[PDB]
């Protein structure tokens, strides 16, 4: 068993670039990548991967569902958020051809919303591919060999990861394994085939470009469907991850716990030396000038209230460019 796998010249130059990108992410760029911004991206993935199918929560929305602040939407979309957010956390744990992990995933993100949860449909299942005429997808009793034929494949492939994950998502959604939910394992266990080669990519926002693609996605995936030939999904699905991992670099291209505390005790009013020194708890005037005042100062976070007279026994102090959080 093998899936119509061609490579060609347009592969070929997207994996060069693609490599060379990610020879640039890397470096010191992912000594930039904070817990904020991989969140960030992590919230992209879901909130797209989820507008897909139809979900109509906003990516504003989906941030304070996973944030925790206050959400106003219907609860099942919101507990697709918090189920999704679940199961891309529980990735360091699955390997890409396990088929126990394949379920595991899949029960973390149908719980409580579907009755088939971690296991194959037991009966037939219709694909959707947007506002195109809808086809039954293949005999419940012919996936469990044709996803253990997959994993297999998957598992002693020579192919490289970027290639395998494309071709893996494009069998997945001809298959179609479980009853609900194939849309968006697709595109999480493509996510997983990339983070088990670099983990960085698990927080690559490439759901985005789907989501803005979606009309072509799903075109150029029936078109590959109708010839029998995954080569045109490959070569989309890679350019989707260059243009993706492109727009991450663009992205790219800090103040002392001393400086930051200064910063938040002048908050909106105009406060003198004095006022500063009771806010911060200090009562060495030497350290606050040297290690507060100036640094703030100097990087021009603070301003004079009176810079025609530097030496001013009413000086006092208000912010410029400071911005909180």
């Amino acid at each position: 068993y093998q899936p119509p796998y061609t490579i060609t010249p347009a592969i070929v130059n997207l994996v060069a670039e693609i490599g060379e990108i990610i020879g640039r992410y890397t470096v010191l760029a992912e000594q930039n990548l904070t817990p904020r911004l991989r969140r960030e991206n992590r919230i992209r993935t879901i909130q797209a991967s989820l507008a897909i199918e139809n979900n109509t929560l906003t990516l504003e929305q989906v941030t304070a569902v996973i944030d925790g602040k206050r959400v106003l939407g219907h609860p099942r979309e919101i507990q697709e958020v918090r189920n999704a957010f679940a199961t891309y956390e529980a990735m360091e744990d699955w390997d890409a051809s396990v088929e126990g992990d394949l379920l595991a995933a899949h029960e973390l993100l149908m719980r409580g919303l579907v009755d088939e949860t971690g296991r194959y449909r037991s009966g037939g299942v219709g694909i959707f591919r947007g506002e195109q005429l809808v086809h039954m997808a293949p005999p419940a009793d012919r996936v469990p060999k044709l996803m253990a034929d997959l994993l297999d494949w998957l598992e002693n492939t020579n192919e490289h990861p970027l290639v395998a994950s494309c071709i893996f998502h494009y069998e997945f959604e001809f298959i179609h394994p479980f009853a609900d939910g194939n849309g968006r394992m697709g595109r999480l266990w493509q996510t997983l085939i990339l983070r088990n080669w670099k983990p960085l990519l698990a927080y690559l926002p490439v759901e985005t470009v789907i989501r803005d693609r979606q009309e072509d996605y799903y075109r150029v995936l029936a078109v590959a469907d109708s010839q029998a030939d995954a080569t045109p999904f490959v070569e989309f699905m890679l350019g989707a991850l260059r243009d993706a991992v492109r727009e991450a670099v663009s992205t790219d291209h800090q103040v002392t716990d001393q400086v930051a505390a200064l910063i938040r005790a002048i908050g909106g009013g105009e406060l003198s030396s004095n006022d500063l020194m009771q806010a911060l708890g200090l009562s060495h005037r030497p350290t606050f000038r040297n290690n507060y005042l100036n640094p703030a100062m100097e990087d021009e976070w603070i301003e004079r209230t009176q810079p025609d007279s530097p030496r001013s026994p009413t000086q006092r102090y208000r912010l410029t460019g400071k911005g909180q959080r």
